[PDB]
């Protein structure tokens, strides 16, 4: 009977409206600086070469925008990586199928590969969850009868989870993907979160300016954030009830307050 | 007995791992047999237009022409209309696009081609996703249950208008067909038919769009403002629809797993 979904719907709508104003307050500034200087390279290029004219630079952009549709890809291994992005729903989509048969196959290949891969990820999650269960069984005997109480013991372990998990999964896999002479510090964490949350794989680089072991870290990392996101959902559930009781309690005191004023 | 079921679980996981490995190898060979031919025809003819347009203007910087193309392709990763006509441009981080961007983040659909460049935008996006993805899941789960009872009501009338004389175990299969029928007509067919008249997508390219989107794999939004809010709410319920569809397909694979798991066991035993 009681819906309770529309209230969550409004929070999500409100959460998006906040996120909207924040992203445009962080990205629209740099959007101007780029796109004002892009005019500068176009204004400089026609001056640097009277050989090429206005009518001809548009033709080049057209022929480069036409090349966006294509970009050797689809080789023995690239189509393997593509199929991995499909069943993991990461789907970076820089190289997407252009053939009618390739799209029809991709529809069926996804409708069957996504559930199939789900059983793998679920089994890897349980398999890795017990590995973590053994790792805490030794930690939950050598530190428990000490002074840290029942409600606090649970928190030290969750810190050891986040630190030992995230430090592994932001340092090694992002680099094990492209492993030496590492990277910018932030774009490794940004790469990992965007990838393992199945959001879309932050910008493959080929250095213009391993197969079982790499998909190991991916499969373990996807299972890692699968639990990480699920815990965050649990902490949101707690904070939901803690804020549910606070309002109904404040609305309870403000109600009898108003009755006292009517005297 | 405690770690005896785990001796039995690890066997089941690695076999599913091998199925996934082989499933990717099959998929790999199928895509590269369908797409790599069209790639050769494209790259051989894109060299022709370099060999054409560079002989058509020898006075352009030959060795530096590739550097211009890189700097143009590097600009493609961001929003660009770098042309002599229409130097005026529109922001892809405007009032409504960054709203759509946040939607692709919490739904994990993802980014189209453009992603945040600012360090502050990347740090916020990490926090926004780690909190937005779980938040959205509660909505999607509530939408699924809210939609599941609407289906439970719609099937309650259908499961009485066909109750003749004589079973319980068989009516459940008719109910799953009327799910896929109404479901794929409402959530896959009707919107795919509507996108034909808006962006001119071929018949397949609309279904392919719906599947890739609502299976959160990852554009009709640009038209160059009355239907984007409606489509967004189609997406929310369509995401809840494929959530169950993918879940059923997984259950169908559990059945097909055991039926083949028992078939090999008997064929090995009797022979
Ligand atoms: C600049 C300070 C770097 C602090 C870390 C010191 C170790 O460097 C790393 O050594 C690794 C090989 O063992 C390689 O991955 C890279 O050559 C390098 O990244
Ligand atoms: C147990 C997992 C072992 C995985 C091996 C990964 C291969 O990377 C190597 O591992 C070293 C740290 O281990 C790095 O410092 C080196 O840069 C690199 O040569
Ligand atoms: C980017 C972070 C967004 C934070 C949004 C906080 C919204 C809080 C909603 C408060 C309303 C809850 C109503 C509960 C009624 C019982
Ligand atoms: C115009 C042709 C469209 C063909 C669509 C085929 C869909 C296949 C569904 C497979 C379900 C597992
Ligand atoms: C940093 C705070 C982010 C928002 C966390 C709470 C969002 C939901 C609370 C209300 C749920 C009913
Ligand atoms: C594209 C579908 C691939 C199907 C592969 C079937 C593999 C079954 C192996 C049976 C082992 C018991
Ligand atoms: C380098 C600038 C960091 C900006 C972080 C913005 C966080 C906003 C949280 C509401
Ligand atoms: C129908 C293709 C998947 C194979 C099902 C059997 C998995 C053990
Ligand atoms: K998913
Ligand atoms: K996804
Ligand atoms: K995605």
């Amino acid at each position: 009977k009681w819906k309770t979904v529309s209230t969550i719907f409004l929070v999500v709508v409100l959460y998006l409206i906040i996120g909207a104003t924040v992203f445009k307050a962080l990205e629209q500034p740099q959007e101007i600086s780029q796109r004002t200087t892009i005019v500068i390279q176009r204004e400089k290029f026609l001056r640097a070469h009277p050989c090429v004219s206005d009518q001809e630079l548009d033709e080049l952009i057209q022929q480069i925008v036409a090349a966006i549709n294509a970009g050797s890809h689809w080789d023995l291994g690239s189509s393997f990586f593509f199929a991995g992005t499909v069943i993991t729903t990461i789907g970076f989509g820089n190289i997407s199928p252009r053939t009618e048969g390739g799209k029809i196959f991709c529809i069926i290949y996804a409708l069957l590969g996504i559930p199939l891969f789900g059983f793998l990820l679920a089994g890897v999650g349980d398999q890795l969850g017990t590995i973590f269960g053994k790792g805490i069984a030794k930690v939950e005997d050598t530190f428990i009868k000490w002074n840290v109480s029942q409600t606090k013991i649970r928190i030290i372990s969750t810190i050891i989870f986040i630190l030992f998990g995230c430090v592994l999964f932001v340092a090694l896999p992002a680099v094990i993907f492209k492993h030496i002479e590492g990277w910018s510090a932030l774009d490794a964490i940004y790469f990992v979160v965007i990838t393992l949350t199945t959001i879309g794989f932050g910008d493959y680089v080929a250095g213009g300016s391993y197969k079982p072991v790499v998909w190991f870290w991916i499969l373990v990392g996807l299972a890692y954030f699968a639990a990480v996101l699920s815990m965050i959902g649990d902490w949101l559930r707690v904070i939901a009830k803690k804020t549910k009781e606070a309002v109904g309690e404040f609305r309870a005191h403000a109600a009898e307050w108003t009755a006292n004023v009517t005297s």
